[PDB]
């Protein structure tokens, strides 16, 4: 399928034990996509100071369209040191892997795979 529905869990940032996907734009889009595929990709919502607790390259969810079954559409972009690799809608989180971690709510999205 082109888009998969997923429920991802949002994460306070001082919880996230694994701060990022990697080292390279091609390797955090590459794990990211990875860990949504095996239920292991958790969402940080952005907001003042977030970001600088997170570590570089950066992959956010950007909506893709203005909801299937309460599920936004979403894409994936990638920043590195001001540039994004990809084009897209408003940010709805950054991912970074989930390790356990209790979210405080889940973000319905249908993710283009």
């Amino acid at each position: 399928k082109t888009h998969v529905q997923l429920s991802l869990p949002v994460l306070q940032v001082r919880d996230v034990l694994v701060r990022g996907f990697g080292d390279s734009v091609e390797e955090v889009l590459s794990e990211a996509r990875q860990h949504l595929k095996d239920g292991t990709c958790g969402l940080v919502e952005v907001e003042k100071g977030v970001l600088p607790q997170l570590e570089q390259p950066y992959v956010f969810i950007k909506r893709s369209d203005a909801a299937p079954h309460g599920h936004v559409m979403v894409e994936l972009v990638a920043e590195l040191e001001g540039i994004q690799y990809g084009r897209s809608g408003e940010t709805l989180g950054v991912l970074v892997p989930h390790v356990g971690e209790i979210p405080v709510a889940y973000r319905k999205v249908l993710l283009r795979k």
